DNA sequence: ATACGACAGTTACTGTCGTA
DNA sequence: TACGACAGTAACTGTCGTAT
């Protein structure tokens, strides 16, 4: 058959590029296979590649393969460099031209590497499926994407010296301040995430109010415990809030829907026997939470917590009144 | 044991050994397997590597088959495919992850080991804040067929579970695939006028069929996207907002519609004119700006809005 | 020629369980 | 771990034809 080979031949290629070795777990999880299947796929593989190299890792043996597979499973195929370009397009139409720019470079490496002869082949298929697919565009301000202010950026928390510079807005605005690069959380605007001096919690802070920009010579590293990812899902969104336990009440009336909806990546969706659907999470920001809000209409009451009860009727009479309902 | 996966794969190792072709009758001897499964094992490499061509010398049949990049693009590549990943986009991830796989592999050890430890570095020093919205309904398999009609230009009979007809089969011709609130598929039922769009959601027991549906040669995607200010293609209205003083900043570096434009005042407001339906969607996305928006043009515009206000209103005791 | 199917029969496909 | 084995059960196999 062919759909039990394309498998094998696919963890042969997540081997081929680790160089470290993605052990057992490691190695079928992407997989979700199983144990004594994943060591048959071993010796397939083996059986395949016999100079793929088992290394131990204590307590378990990482596995790899350090010569490159054949030519045939190397060069890429035609939805995967469509793929590529639909979503570097995405980028260079969601204003964020430098997240775009590395990714045409890819693309351009991706086709010198591929012998000329078979380029202009699959060249045309390629662009017929770009054309075929389109990503959706919502409404939110321009990125600010600008190479020369995330240059200096991906660099301080490189050496991880310092980076201090010229931000407006908040209770101190024009404030030339150092702080502690950690990361670029790219949402609605893009965010960086940093702190001042020491002491405290990582602020926020938006790109699109940067100037006066050094690369600090002075280093200073973050704790070492922290994923920066970790920091972006404390918030349903940008604004960092006291986190909170929420739970809310869809009507059957959206059931399905409410099945198949993200809310947080801390969701806890589990039906309730008569029809609704409960659902809770955690995180700050109750206000772009209200904003979410709206899209259900009638079809969902806030049940806890009593803050959003506030924060939504005062938007409802914040835009209520301001349109003609109350 | 495992030996399915493992003997085929030898199969295209020859297939870019000949570069002129074997034959059925030469392959089934190379691997002693006989005649009827070695012509299965070339439809399997064909379904994996559609590079594999057919050289036919009458009255037989031959066949075969035909970097080093920065940190930075790996990264990216990277952090582009895991925001996929968190969005429940499983095809799009898939693929990206795959092309970081295959390049990976192409790359001499020395230097694959040298920058392997500086793409985490990145890979960590970012992540994009996902969005609230539901899972886009990807398997690969009820987009497999719609890529094959694409290319093959043919048309596809689909049962839909939806839209005031469901439970039977209809033929549309395939014509593009937006990714959006959910993922969708537009299409023309039947052929001229304007396009319909269909929820994959709803969309199973596809089958391409051997009709072959041309498109039209002027027909836009992007454009019909752009039609409706999000996702239901109502009429389009002509659109023009106000947004008082405050809120220019951001007004002025907001994207609300491809065919916006941003004219400023004297007074201290903002002018914002575009042009497309959706006003559900739109008074969606005036909601999150409260009341520092006054709706001008159309009327329905002010009308889905209070609707979809007192709607709410009335129910959460606001009113 | 090759594509291509139906149809008994077989022997790999899982997950689970054992010892050196 | 690197390893078989258990049936338990769906795919793999090859005789046999149809289909230009």
């Amino acid at each position: 058959r062919h759909e039990k080979a394309t498998r094998l031949l696919d963890l042969a290629r997540m081997l081929a590029g680790s160089a470290e070795g993605l052990t057992l777990d490691e190695m079928a999880a992407a997989l979700g296979v199983g144990r004594r299947t994943a060591e048959r796929m071993r010796d397939a593989v083996w059986a395949a590649f016999p100079q793929m190299e088992a290394i131990d890792d204590p307590p378990t043996k990482r596995f790899r393969i350090p010569s490159g597979l054949d030519g045939v499973f190397q060069t890429p195929t035609a939805e995967e460099l469509a793929a590529l370009r639909v979503a570097a397009d995405s980028l260079r139409a969601s204003g964020a031209d430098a997240r775009a720019s590395s990714l045409y470079a890819l693309e351009a490496k991706l086709l010198s590497a591929l012998r000329g002869s078979a380029r202009r082949r699959v060249a045309p298929d390629v662009e017929a499926l770009v054309q075929a697919e389109t990503i959706a565009v919502h409404a939110g301000p321009r990125p600010y994407e600008d190479q020369a202010v995330l240059g200096a950026i991906r660099a301080a928390i490189k050496g991880l010296q310092a980076l201090s510079f010229r931000y407006e807005g908040g209770s101190t605005p024009g404030r030339t301040r150092e702080v502690t690069p950690l990361g670029v959380l790219f949402g609605r605007s893009n965010y960086l995430v940093a702190l001042e001096g020491k002491g405290g919690k990582p602020r926020s802070w938006r790109l699109d109010r940067m100037s006066d920009l050094k690369v600090l010579d002075k280093p200073a590293p973050p704790p070492q415990d922290f994923s920066l990812q970790a920091f972006a899902d404390e918030s349903f969104g940008i604004y960092h809030d006291e986190i909170q336990d929420v739970v809310l009440r869809i009507h059957k009336s959206r059931a399905e829907d409410a099945l198949r909806w993200r809310f947080h990546a801390t969701q806890q969706v589990t039906p309730e026997a008569d029809g609704s659907v409960l659902v809770t999470f955690r995180a700050g920001g109750m206000r772009e939470l209200s904003w979410h809000l709206f899209t259900w209409g009638d079809a969902v009451e806030i049940v806890a917590p009593q803050v959003l009860k506030d924060m939504m009727v005062q938007e409802l009479r914040e835009a209520g009144r301001a349109h003609g309902a109350w």
